[PDB]
């Protein structure tokens, strides 16, 4: 017995309550949406953006994937990015990781010979890890795990800022801000891990890796 | 203007309110997760699964992408599927489309020459459309849109069922059901489009495309 | 003992002979290339385009993959396509399949539950197969295999013509032709399976699937 | 103008000429293939492996893409790797870059905002570049280009070695070597850049990045 009845009943009860409380709660976004936020976070069942920020339908457009990864070569994450920045004109991009992230643990501990698609998928985390060996070697398994989480949020903010989409948006004057935040499943709170970035100037100040050199590498050539 | 303060206050208020109603609402989920559902749905800002099924943290692991598309060759969606079926051992997979879906409209109206990554990405939508062109010819814009959304849900339910991850899970007797639902953003309500599929037999009864023929094609060669 | 010596010696011997015969054979393409052909064919070791067409370096730009597949969502094949049409201004695209293609056999006979990346990868062939059940059911394994090969070449020519790259090139007046050909490893010969396509007009005439309806689907709506 | 006749005559002439020199040149390869090599190389029209190593049909299975890039998350290249190592049981993997490589130049000079898929695709080249920025600072355009080509070969040899497919093959005692070569289009000559790697021990001796640390990172956690 798989039977969706309880789910459907809970959905009807929820829809009624919201409309009873505000009669245009739903009808106002019947035929259109204008979110101001894109949120990129982990598929993990404990981390639901609309509910942890207590948001109404129509406020946050959402990519959720194993590990909250952003890569220029993932058309799944990239079309979420292009569609919200180019078509919907969002103003803020939230990259959120969270403690006790299983993707980030697999990234520390799995041997690359491990079978299946998840191990391909988290290659990104291994690479972030490998560049940051000096911050992780010799920590206890637990501290290394937490640290892996933060380091990944920082890498993924950098990847957002370096993406063709965000770079083209900045170059044409479209206001757009990027945010690194992390969530703790055990307390329900979100901490700002990286202050707002609104263009190259902020990025130079706020990120370890050098975004200007990434974009304009050929200036450092003779 | 780029300040995150409104969001953090909201998150605080939200976390206290939940910790009041229930002492262990967060603490019980601090170091692991045992969700029973995987949800695959559209990235659209109006369709938030934990909110709309009114679920607590830890109940639904989430993939969201533009058009709620499921392909064997997308490692982003596939790793959500593999990690939940193989590692977390979920029992139910929700495939959820929604009326007023911009991805589905784009898959009806855009010309293939359109530049950018969203247009590459929604190629699956054109395939569903083309296979079912007889069902869509001479309907009105708005009716073809609604029909496209529904055909897309059915196609994606087929793709979940046909996936290596689900086929392997069934073949080793892991119990796993797959469901097609559609959400109406204007009313907040979910409607079951496809009754529960728990194995090959259900799929023979419930899907228009032949799953058995797909899996055992060579049985019908001389 | 892995030792590249024999390979390197054969390469030196070959380079000498060609330069001895035509002293600018290599030097003329030292610093640049201007191929007129893109070739898309199978990774299979028996099928080398430059050698079967007896071509000099600098003549045919080459994508080779398992099964000779073209999909808008494969950035590997797609960047080969964009780079040669947009940057190098090639004039002709050869899509070549071949008999005794192992990808095309796996596409007939593997069960989708089969582990590993090749089985994900050839999902494209299964889909071509599924649409063409009526041409394949009841044939002997051998005739079905040959037929699968031709059907795949036709699908992939259609995919070339439908790609954003080729569509944008035609729409801006750039001359570009697409060709379906097949090769027989046992005789070293190539047969033209589909006559030249240079735009929509030819495509309407030469391909079973309807390219015009694919591009302009919304014209058939009320 | 779109006529294929010149090509078919060339193919004929070519097939007869080979069938004369050797009776069974094609017939011996008509129904199967047992290549000993997999070659991964650039799609560039001047670099044809079977031609340049002067090989007969059936000897080298080929992947070619723009920049000869190897990533765990590209199913196109990965299926070439899995099918050859696991099904065909090849013994040697050639990773081949080439001077004058347009992909490598693009990875030095293009700004990330550049539109289209080639720019997404060559993101791996920017990563190699960035990790090795110290090695490239204040070199001249042309020298940085040559150094980029070489660093790219080494990075891609590392990625082949680090892949799940090769790590699994070694771990079950399958003999498998990996080689880094570079071709000079101006002279037709190949130079060995990296001596043969046949297992973990060779990679410790031959590669600048630490393969063991990459595979066994968690050994160095407290
Ligand atoms: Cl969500
Ligand atoms: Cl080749
Ligand atoms: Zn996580
Ligand atoms: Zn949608
Ligand atoms: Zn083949
Ligand atoms: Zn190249």
């Amino acid at each position: 017995t798989a039977d969706l009845s309880p789910l459907l009943e809970a959905n009807r009860k929820w829809a009624d309550e919201c409309a009873a409380k505000d009669s245009t709660y739903f009808s106002k976004v019947a035929g259109s949406q204008a979110p101001e936020y894109l949120y990129i976070g982990c598929a993990d069942s404990r981390v639901s953006p609309a509910q942890l920020f207590n948001m109404a339908p129509g406020e946050v457009f959402v990519q959720r994937n194993v590990g909250n990864l952003v890569s220029n070569k993932d058309l799944n994450c990239m079309s979420c990015l292009e569609y919200t920045v180019d078509h919907l004109k969002i103003k803020h991009i939230l990259v959120c990781g969270h403690y006790n992230c299983g993707a980030c643990k697999a990234g520390l501990v799995w041997h690359p010979k491990t079978a299946g698609v998840t191990n391909l998928w988290i290659s990104d985390v291994r690479e972030v890890r490998d560049k940051n060996a000096a911050k992780l070697h010799g920590l206890s398994a637990d501290d290394a795990w937490d640290k892996m989480v933060e380091l990944n949020v920082e890498a993924q903010v950098f990847n957002v800022c370096a993406s063709p989409i965000v770079q083209a948006a900045w170059a044409r004057g479209q206001p757009l801000s990027v945010h690194g935040i992390v969530y703790t499943p055990g307390t329900g709170l979100v901490k700002e891990l990286i202050k707002p970035i609104t263009g190259m100037e902020d990025a130079g100040a706020l990120l370890r890796a050098d975004l200007k050199q990434h974009c304009f590498f050929s200036e450092s050539l003779a």
